[PDB]
């Protein structure tokens, strides 16, 4: 008989389980409902979610109206809304973290292996009739054509929001720390096992090759000075495994914490970058601490380091993002308020969201020249040749590609969305509205509803058969954007919860972590407290270029 | 210049902190003091200081009286209460965890490589005047000769309050799980990556070894049948790695999850209770879910498995322990309105702490039999020759050692208090007093004020030369105890808050965990919710013999 959990009948965050032959029975335990399915709401929860405005209206207000923002900012209120996303925001993520590739259900194994990502919704059944549970097509749309028809660039769309290639990198650099997904062991599976802000994008994956990358001397990491200037050493130099091309120079391979950043100068500035901010956080500390070992140089070091990168990140990336008039505030001390886990676990459905390849132009711009694809890639020089910033004030001064509304991704890359599918579709991942009900949204009940268009839509229904056939990552990509932005609702609504979960939860920001000792004390504290894109770039170098992340007027 | 870090300026969990050449600062961050040292109370602490009653005063209020009591363990007062102590105890304890044998201070290395025990002072610094801080002799006094003067078992004293052999056993069983310290790191790193009650005893600490204990059908692990009995496996049958005297039989070798369990009877005795228990539990699992593979009927019993050792340990166990007459109470649902992190590492100061070996008697009574150690040690064919029923009846009903008050550790196993001060000295463990501040307990100020008694004081007087010399372990053993109890003070309000810890600190009790389904629906969850010692055992034996952690009226 038909797997009767294939029709998804829990709602609401209810678990389905089978019993005997073809029952199944949803535990509703904290759901706010009861019944068979969880649909039947406690007092407290049907007042809720009556008294609560849709996504939509809120945004609209966060992103309307400065008179009452200006007021507002200046006041407490700040504080009280921050604390209000922080928390609610978070809620949506299980931690400690549930499922799995390998278990649908709550598991030891599932708690204790970080070899694995985690999962918010289970996969969808092998004993199942479609792929996608119980709607649509018997075989799926093909992923290629897909990408074709609906993502690949036609002409170029830069973000309404102004963001530039300094983000677009900054993203890319960024979340490579806690995305590395395992050639060895396949898909859903992870080499970041920090799961966060951990840094190890710099300082690398693990001790020995940690190791391998410090001076042992003042806390430092290796360094190789060229035309003046510090950067990360070669191979040579700092022996690690980087995934340069082949009979590429060791000697010309630098080395840093993530395998992949000798790819693109883009990552490899980023790299240069964090590495002068962490020698130059050391130089700072010596200063104060001379009887301090290598060691506890290092890790403070790190510290201040994972402490900046979350300042910056949560104050400036987000708001870039956001838009909001509110301005946002990275304060551990708003969430010693309420129940809070200080512990992260990386959903590969955030990985799957965060694919924002689309940013990425149709060629990049520095000043005069207009270095190509070919050029870009795996070039060994470009970094050293203009130095960090000449190529910040590239990155900040060009257009990024606008994320959502669909076609925008150039040739080049739309390979990595063509597998994400594929990779979406073994790692069975549910579909985009099982996803839209779990992050807190109505579930579409069309594709013109989807897309606010009828082209794609009707293009789209006959592909998929039906709108809850539509697939996650495809779904966040097409979906209507109002103007002004840079992806739809459900990138927010679906990333937002992932993404402050991956922020806040880290260990520094814990009662426990969050005092000056742990960062050598005040000018430690003070360097978090206080960091910025601008201070982070323009204290590592000799002259300050247009620095942010977003394009000048 | 010495180091001021030295003379552990900083009272009430403040940070000594090296500052400059020669000089030093304490970061008493939410702490509840300020000032240069931390002795100067914010009106809250100081109310909540002049108002709270003494350890000795709450012993006395939950060992005395008995009226009230029963009245109590009638009401809601019951779980209010409940909840102070885990609330109260747990908060001692931090959360991320803090140091380790490596880092005396907080660092990301410290967060991240669980293979090290955490600590919760610092280890005393390595520049400093005597291996004890400041005060003391050049020379600690030699272990051994500590170990035969005050800890030799000259007489046998039977614990007061009535403790067998069969508590005894458990508490080896069960800690086992999570000392599992490095014969080859060494001192202060840990095999045992659960950190917890994990039940790595009975499944291995490691995925090959549960792999080959498992059957991989039904979800249960692998047995035999001796005599119509259900014992562990061999090794031939499953072949992992067990510590057995080489030479013995390869069909004698028993297989279980932790390696040394094969040498005790004791050991091996839970050991094969709780096997039985698994595979008893699968076997209702498949009646209720048919449908479910083996590797969910696997991980979906161990849930239950541990769930049910909590339930155990805390109504059970730890209330034997407490002699409290508040019935003690495993009931998740008390922290869930809280600042409570479910995850917990281990430290080396519950590892020292927990070495109960003057537990152990003089000789292992077994009916009309008495088994000396050098009969009972590595016995192989003693768990078989007497079966599960006649050997719980017979530890049921032997007393076990007092724990405190001193010279009650038995020459046999006396070697191993030996190493665990030697071992105290390469973690540069701080002096008693030291713990007792971090405890929130008043320090000795005389050898006389610690064990009571005029004589055995001035002997250590003497071997120490000032109390702030006094070490963590010695201390414990030698500390006087309350009137008629298994151990002094300090091993109660030093021990509990990381025992307490230690089970509730675990995420299958979480909000996310905490529900019918992780535990295949209502049998699973009233198995963790009802079981008792007594049903662990006599639902597996073919007779119900006497069981418990009490010898007999
Ligand atoms: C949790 O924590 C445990 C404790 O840290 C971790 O186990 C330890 O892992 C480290 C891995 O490095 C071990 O550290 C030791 O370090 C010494 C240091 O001496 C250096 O040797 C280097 C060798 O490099 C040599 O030269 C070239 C270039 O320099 C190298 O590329 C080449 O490989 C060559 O051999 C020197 O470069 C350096 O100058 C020093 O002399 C090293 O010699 C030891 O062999 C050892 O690696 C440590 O011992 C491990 N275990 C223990 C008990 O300490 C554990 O890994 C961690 N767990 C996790 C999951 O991360
Ligand atoms: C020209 C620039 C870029 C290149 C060359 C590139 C290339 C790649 C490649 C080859 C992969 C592996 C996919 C596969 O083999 O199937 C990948 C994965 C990924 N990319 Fe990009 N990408 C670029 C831009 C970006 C940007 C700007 C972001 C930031 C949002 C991003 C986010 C990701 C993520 C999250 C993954 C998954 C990582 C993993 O699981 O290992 N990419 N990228
Ligand atoms: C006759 C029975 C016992 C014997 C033969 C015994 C002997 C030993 C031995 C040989 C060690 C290892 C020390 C080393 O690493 O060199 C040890 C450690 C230990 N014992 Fe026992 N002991 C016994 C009973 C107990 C009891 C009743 C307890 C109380 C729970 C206990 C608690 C511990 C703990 C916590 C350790 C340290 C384990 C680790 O660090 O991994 N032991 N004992
Ligand atoms: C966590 O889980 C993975 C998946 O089970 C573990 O890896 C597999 O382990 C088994 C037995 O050791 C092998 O047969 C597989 O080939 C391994 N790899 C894969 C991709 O399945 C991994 O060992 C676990 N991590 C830890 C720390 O135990
Ligand atoms: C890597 O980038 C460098 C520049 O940083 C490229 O060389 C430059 O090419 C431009 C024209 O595209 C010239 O105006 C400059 O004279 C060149 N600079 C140097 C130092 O040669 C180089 O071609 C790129 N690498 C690849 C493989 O394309
Ligand atoms: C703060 O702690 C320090 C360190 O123990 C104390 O400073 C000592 O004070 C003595 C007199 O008691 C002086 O003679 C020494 O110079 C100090 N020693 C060191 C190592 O600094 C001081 O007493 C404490 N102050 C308070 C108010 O408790
Ligand atoms: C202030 S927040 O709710 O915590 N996050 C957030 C809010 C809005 C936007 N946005 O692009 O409008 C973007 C936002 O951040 C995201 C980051 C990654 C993925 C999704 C959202
Ligand atoms: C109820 S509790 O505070 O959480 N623990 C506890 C309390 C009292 C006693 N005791 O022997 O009176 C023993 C106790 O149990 C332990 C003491 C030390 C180590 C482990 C358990
Ligand atoms: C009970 C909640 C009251 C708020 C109604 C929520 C639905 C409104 O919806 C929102 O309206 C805004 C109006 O300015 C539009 O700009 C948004 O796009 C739209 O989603
Ligand atoms: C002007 C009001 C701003 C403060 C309210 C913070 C709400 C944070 O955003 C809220 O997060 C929830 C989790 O994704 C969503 O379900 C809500 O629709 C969303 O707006
Ligand atoms: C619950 O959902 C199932 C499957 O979605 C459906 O068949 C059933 O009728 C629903 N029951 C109730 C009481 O709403
Ligand atoms: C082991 O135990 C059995 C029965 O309890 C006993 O007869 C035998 O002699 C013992 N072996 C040793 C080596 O003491």
């Amino acid at each position: 008989p038909v797997n009767p959990c294939c029709y998804y009948p829990c709602q609401h965050q209810g678990i389905c389980v089978r019993f005997g032959l073809d029952r199944y029975q949803c535990d509703c335990t904290r759901t706010g409902y009861s019944g068979p399915n969880c649909t039947i709401p406690e007092i407290w929860t049907w007042l809720r979610t009556t008294l609560r405005p849709s996504p939509s209206f809120i945004h609209f207000l966060l992103t309307h109206g400065r008179w009452l923002w200006d007021f507002v900012n200046a006041t407490f209120i700040r504080d009280t809304l921050m604390r209000l996303v922080l928390t609610v925001r978070s809620n949506l993520i299980p931690s400690p973290p549930t499922y799995n590739i390998a278990h649908d259900y709550i598991s030891w194994e599932s708690f204790s292996n970080v070899s694995y990502y985690t999962r918010i919704l289970p996969s969808v059944p092998r004993d199942c009739p479609t792929p996608m549970g119980t709607k649509g097509k018997k075989q799926l749309p093909d992923a290629e054509f897909l990408s074709r028809r609906f993502l690949l660039r036609r002409k170029f769309i830069p973000d309404p929001q102004g963001t530039n290639l300094m983000f677009a990198f900054f993203a890319q650099h960024f979340t490579h720390q806690f995305f590395k997904t395992s050639g060895k062991m396949g898909p859903g599976f992870t080499k970041a096992l920090g799961h966060g802000v951990d840094l190890g994008h710099i300082y690398g994956d693990n001790l020995e090759r940690q190791y391998q990358l410090r001076l042992f001397k003042d806390g430092k990491l290796k360094y190789q000075m060229l035309n003046g200037e510090v950067y990360p050493p070669s191979v040579e130099e700092a022996p690690v495994l980087m995934h340069y091309p082949r009979g590429i120079p060791p000697q010309s391979q630098m080395a840093v914490g993530q395998e992949v950043f000798g790819l693109l100068p883009g990552l490899m500035l980023y790299a240069t970058i964090w590495l002068r901010e962490h020698n130059r956080v050391c130089d700072l500390l010596k200063a104060e601490h001379p009887t301090w070992g290598d060691e506890q140089l290092f890790q403070t070091a790190r510290l201040i380091l994972i402490g900046e990168t979350i300042k910056i990140v949560i104050e400036e990336y987000v708001q870039q993002l956001s838009g909001y008039f509110l301005q946002l505030k990275f304060d551990p001390e708003l969430l010693f308020g309420a129940q809070f886990q200080y512990r992260n676990r990386i959903a590969m459905e955030f990985n799957q969201l965060y694919h924002w390849h689309p940013l990425m132009p149709d060629s990049f711009r520095v000043g005069p020249q207009d270095y190509s694809y070919e050029q870009f890639l795996f070039n060994t020089s470009m970094l050293v040749d203009y130095g960090v910033e000449a190529l910040v004030d590239a990155f900040s001064r060009q257009p990024a590609g606008r994320i959502g509304g669909g076609r925008n991704i150039d040739h080049h890359i739309l390979h990595v969305a063509v597998d994400v599918i594929k990779e979406s579709r073994v790692l069975r991942l549910q579909p985009f509205n099982e996803y839209r009900k779990r992050f807190g949204m109505k579930p579409y009940t069309s594709f013109q509803e989807l897309t606010g268009e009828k082209e794609m839509a009707a293009e789209l229904e006959e592909l998929y058969g039906d709108i809850d056939a539509l697939e996650f990552y495809p779904g966040l990509l097409l979906e209507k954007c109002h103007p002004n932005s840079i992806f739809g609702e459900s990138m927010i609504e679906m990333g937002a919860p992932f993404s402050l979960k991956g922020l806040l939860g880290n260990p520094i920001c814990s009662p426990e972590y969050w005092k000056a000792s742990t960062f050598g004390g005040e000018v430690g504290f003070n360097l978090v407290k206080t960091a910025t894109l601008k201070k982070l770039v323009c204290l590592n170098t000799k002259t300050c270029p247009y620095v942010s992340f977003h394009v000048p007027d």
